[PDB]
């Protein structure tokens, strides 16, 4: 406390189980999905900045940072996008995930594979292909800083983040599974970004250790 615990809607909990328990070797797709979500959040603040330029008072730079940390076994994806309010964070992290899960779970029977997850607007959950726990720190102009967290298992927590303020944006912290540490390696991250994120309209900085 003051930590609020919530149950995932039944379909999202099932989707997370499917992602965690399905044998699927092409795990690298998680990075493309998170970067594309960060790209969308950055387009949103850019669209709002055209009408109201004071939306950029919380930070003018529009970028994506990829931060690996071998000591903590984390891969962090930071964007200075629109960010999420507490309600956005609680409402399936600002999506229609309940309907998207239906169409995706249906498509997986119709011949589709896990790599097509983003076409159903639930690409965020592919983080669970590599992460045993996901922490999302977010700051929206119209709200305070919040930390969302889940190790799956049907629940998630939400608390006010009293940590390092970030002005505006979202930080997706992937606490990697013990067998997924290749995603902490520079050449591996660089290869994935080059393969799946070559035409992202924002600078992508890969931090070094
Ligand atoms: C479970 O799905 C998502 C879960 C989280 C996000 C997210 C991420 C990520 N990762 C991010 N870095 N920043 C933001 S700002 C924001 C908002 N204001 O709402 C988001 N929702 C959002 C997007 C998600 O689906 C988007 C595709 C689908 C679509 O087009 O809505």
């Amino acid at each position: 406390e003051e930590v609020e615990t919530f149950a995932f809607q039944a379909e999202i909990a099932q989707l997370m189980s499917l992602i965690i328990n399905t044998f699927y070797s092409n795990k690298e797709i998680f990075l493309r999905e998170l970067i594309s979500n960060s790209s969308d959040a950055l387009d949103k603040i850019r669209y709002e900045s055209l009408t109201d330029p004071s939306k950029l008072d919380s930070g003018k730079e529009l970028h994506i940072n990829l931060i690996p940390n071998k000591q903590d076994r984390t891969l962090t994806i930071v964007d200075t996008g629109i960010g999420m309010t507490k309600a956005d964070l609680i409402n399936n992290l600002g999506t229609i995930a309940k309907s998207g899960t239906k169409a995706f779970m249906e498509a997986l029977q119709a011949g589709a594979d896990i790599s097509m997850i983003g076409q159903f607007g639930v690409g965020f959950y592919s983080a669970y292909l590599v992460a045993e726990k996901v922490t999302v720190i977010t700051k929206h102009n119209d709200d305070e800083q919040y930390a969302w967290e889940s190790s799956a298992g049907g629940s998630f927590t939400v608390r006010t983040d009293t940590g390092e303020p970030m002005g505006r944006g979202t930080k997706v912290i992937l606490h990697l599974k013990e067998d997924q540490t290749e995603y902490l390696e520079e050449r591996r991250i660089k290869e994935i970004v080059k393969k799946h994120s070559q035409f992202i309209g924002y600078p992508i900085t890969l931090f070094v250790e």
